[PDB]
């Protein structure tokens, strides 16, 4: 049983130009992309992304950082949402794990370089406000025997 | 002191095709290659190797997976044989630590990539299993003095 | 607010010409360099460095060591000293976590590649004692306004 979750690389990720590298440690899993794109991330949208922290002090702050470049990203895997969090490791560089994305890239929670779901609901919902149903390709990974039991 | 330990990349390490990345992790901390051999795991072999699992309901599937191509290697260092198994990380992919070959590569149990031993008998008698002796290499690493205290 | 501090890569590190994967480590989270020198250890300079085991069985052996080839650095970020000794690791890399310097490339304390201060005192200290002041270069990252928040 596979599930997907949605990964977004923040600007810095774009900016400071590790794309590759973190497409990289989810492929290397085995974890299967099942949806990419690039696109400018706006306020409207953001405030959506957002919607749970509307009206808190840091949000207008945050909308700024994320006002720019994002890759949009669904990859799909064995318990994949948790995964993922795992390996992106604590929102707060300085309290991440070594090996994780976050303490292996970034010093301050406010650019700590890419976004996933925290959970199946936000994932659904996520998935929807960021992507097209077009946009979610269905296809099988030729490895699938020596990656799943 | 050091010991010797017995690693063996699985199938799905073969057919994934990371055996490099797997032997230059353990190359990276100076542990020194002393045996290493392809072959291809067959059922009655396996069933010595996994010995301890004897009468265990899940002994054929176990078997049935191991069953293809393998590398046996003999590496050597200081507590070598704790030490690969921390870098292997936690039987299921899902809780090894980040960093850990298991958690860097891989997603569930019955594909999780290396087997290595478990303890100074194990790696006795594993090593004994795969390898006779003359296929067991000593030499001494150049790098040796700005290795070990 | 960022802070400076002094990181050392040993004989060890040299000898194994690793340098360029430490540094690239450090450069990976946007952390600056802000003072790089290679040099040749003194047993006068060692004292000091080591000035708090002064009368320690143990210390004429780790001047020893640490007299030959060394890579004196100064990197600036937030949080830095604490987080470069966590990247670092345990001073003992059998116990250090994976992902860590010494987890990732060593086996004993006696060679583990590189020191790192473990104060905001100490940093200050090993600073103005392996470097001049003039020594001390203040630039600023062009990638800046993504890597603090």
């Amino acid at each position: 049983h596979v599930e997907q979750t949605y990964l977004m690389i923040k600007p810095d990720g774009i900016q400071r130009q590790v794309v590759g590298e973190i497409i990289s440690r989810f492929e290397k899993r085995g974890y299967r992309i099942a949806a990419m794109k690039l696109t400018i991330a706006t306020p409207a949208i953001l405030e959506e992304h957002y919607a749970e922290h509307k009206g808190k002090p840091f949000l207008p702050g945050l909308i700024e950082k994320m006002t720019g470049p994002v890759l949009c990203m669904v990859f799909e895997g064995v318990d994949v949402i948790a995964q993922a969090r795992k390996m992106m490791g604590s929102t707060r560089p300085g309290e991440a794990a070594p090996g994780t994305i976050r303490a292996d890239f970034c010093q301050q929670a406010g650019r700590n370089l890419i976004h996933g779901s925290d959970s199946a609901e936000s994932a659904k919902r996520e998935i929807s406000l960021w992507f097209k149903p077009e946009e979610i390709q269905s296809y099988k990974l030729a490895l699938s025997d020596y990656i799943f039991e």
